[PDB]
């Protein structure tokens, strides 16, 4: 096949959505705090990597197609699979709802503008859907305007890893030094109370699958070159960082940032249409998506993603918590935590004896994942964990709507 | 067999857990409220009673023996049960610790006092081993010491369903009338709020099996019979209630109080010698426990109840939050409702299609059953919760422990 993408468009994806919609935020989030502190850094990136490993490797046996759903399908795999997946689609749609608000945001000025009444909102709502459709036009053509897009967005960022660098100067950093953050004890947690709530989507390439040339060899070099491209990315461009706190070309960067949500959203649908319209199949949604217009692509499926991801985007308009941590556009985070659990699990009772000898290893980096996995729950929203709690207990209570399965039975 | 129960020992365990610990508690609980307020009971009876009708029927099939983990044996049953366990087991052990301090506290005068400096704590942790040890003797025993103390508990209570209604007399209460609470609309929850985090228990008679003389007719019998027995108890009790707020036989009280407790410990621990003694059969704890000194009882089992039981107990000797709500004395309480909603799940999908036909009756109690467990779980503490939830995500983890099991592998 060949309208079914390749290596560079999808560890671009990877990168893009792990990029990505947080970078332009990420200081001012270490600014109240709580900055460098690159620690948290250290941390968390070790982290991430083994959770971009797990996954890498996991894909590596067998992808999937989901993914991050076909493993809780051998970590059960009915209702820990449906679960797995319900709590994650629902989790990729939800996200953009409150990407967009940002994104737009972004170019709340330079042309448009306007940006503010009834407009953003009715303006965002038509933006979903240019990538709904890019995606029905898709997926080797989303993956494409995506790979794009972030590129556009890595000219500021490597533009100071780089150029950045051969500017500031110098030891102003060090004048900033330490502190604010009190303490090495807990002041750590500045640091992974956001570092760490950003580097979501390592996902992705586990994630499509179906849509990637060869799994078996593409999508691993996919997550890992995403996560250690979006790693360093992070690094040297938090570390652009002198001294300030109080929150002609700069436009190219005003607009380059919304051009990390241009190719995003289109990403993140993709993930939505997948980690479903699959499910939909080797067992139960209930599904629906399918149905596949042939050819690939679910064009069901994304127009759902689209009425639905509208509906919420114009009652959203609007409140809900103005902005990140709306209460409802956190949980959609939590959320995708439980996938990430699971996927470790998988990645152990499916090298039953591993499918690969020198076990001393693997034991290990799962072991960090499942504690990358279990910290950025617990420290977290008191509300917005409780929620994520009532969200399993009610999609239990839902396979009344699927009561039929089996093991074990009388 | 007859060194294992009988309805009526078993009935009065299934009461006496219920009762419990918690009835000279109730009304002061819906005192600083919010008292009366009565529908919040009859809420909770309708919703309790379908809980205790889901065990009821599911034991009817199934028991078990757990139970409440065997059906959650074929909701999955692996990782699903060895979780529905350990998170169960880790509830019944850690109720105590924080049982006692108030059951030694019901007679923190009355002969021993003393009970104050390090005193009750060692008065505690020496009750605990009567017990501990009252069921190596059991279980046959301990259902019978059970039997005697919460008997000698309902010597109150029913005293009042009987004696109280000749007594007080009469429009008092329609004098303190509703109010208080803020309206129907959201002063239930003054109610649901309490009434329902204790009415926790009704699994015990789904939960002993093994230990009860026909499963498949003493078992039910015993929840509908306990719980019907509490929910009543519950309501002519709290109804003796004229107006009052501020917070020579009358000793017979404050002693067949500490009564209620002393019955109480021992059922408890009884349940979690079985709830998992038995999954540490069926699959994996691990175990351990076994070993089972024959004729049954594990030995093994709640001798290591006592010693984990006192290492908390000595710690919460002492503050932990000094009473109920002890951000840990109150996680043991929500753990138990992951059971109960895997119970509600079961008593479908092992209904397949139901061992028993005209169903949009079972398909309802059911669904109420969900909405109590799940409605419990909403209105709770923040923290409280969130902490419920990385419990789970570690008890997975945990399953790097338990690395081999199955299900549609590689």
């Amino acid at each position: 096949d060949a309208h079914k993408v390749g290596l560079i468009p999808v560890t671009l994806m990877v990168s893009g959505n792990i990029m990505g919609s947080g970078v332009f935020l990420l200081p001012a989030n270490l600014a109240s705090t709580g900055g460098i502190a690159i620690y948290g850094w250290l941390v968390t990136i070790i982290g991430a990597l083994g959770l971009s490993m797990v996954y890498a490797k996991m894909s590596f046996l067998d992808p999937s197609p989901g993914g991050s759903y076909a493993y809780a399908r051998r970590c059960f795999g009915p209702f820990l699979g449906y679960q797995t997946n319900v709590l994650y689609w629902l989790a990729c749609w939800i996200g953009n709802i409150a990407m967009v608000v940002i994104g737009v945001g972004y170019l709340s000025y330079f042309f448009p503008i306007l940006k503010d009444p009834l407009v953003l909102t009715i303006t965002c709502v038509v933006v979903l859907w240019i990538f709904v459709l890019l995606n029905i036009v898709g997926p080797k053509m989303i993956t494409r305007v995506q790979a794009v897009a972030t590129v556009l967005a890595l000219i500021p960022i490597v533009g100071i890893a780089v150029f950045g660098w051969f500017w500031f100067r110098g030891e102003t950093y060090m004048a900033a030094w330490n502190v604010s953050g009190l303490g090495t004890f807990g002041a750590i947690q500045s640091t992974l109370n956001v570092t760490l709530w950003s580097f979501i989507g390592v996902e992705s390439a586990s994630v499509a699958a179906g849509v990637v040339k060869n799994p078996k060899r593409n999508v691993p070099i996919a997550t890992i070159g995403g996560v250690l491209i979006a790693a360093v990315c992070y690094v040297l461009s938090t570390t652009a960082i002198m001294g300030m706190i109080p929150n002609t070309a700069g436009a190219i960067v005003s607009f380059c940032a919304a051009a990390g949500c241009l190719g995003s959203l289109g990403g993140w649908t993709l993930l939505a249409g997948q980690t479903a319209k699959a499910a939909a199949d080797d067992g139960l949604f209930p599904p629906i998506f399918a149905r596949v217009n042939k050819a690939g692509t679910p064009v069901a499926g994304l127009i759902i993603v689209g009425i639905l991801m509208t509906i919420f985007q114009l009652s959203s308009i609007s409140p809900n918590a103005t902005k990140e941590f709306g209460l409802v556009s956190s949980v959609s985070v939590i959320f995708t935590l439980v996938p990430y659990l699971y996927t470790c699990a998988a990645l152990l009772l499916l090298g039953h004896g591993h499918f690969g000898k020198a076990r001393p290893a693997y034991l290990a980096v799962t072991t960090i994942a499942f504690l990358y996995c279990i910290w950025a729950v617990v420290g977290s929203g008191a509300k917005e964990v409780m929620w994520s709690f009532v969200t399993l207990m009610v999609i239990t209570a839902m396979y009344a709507l699927n009561y039929n399965r089996l093991h074990k039975n009388p």
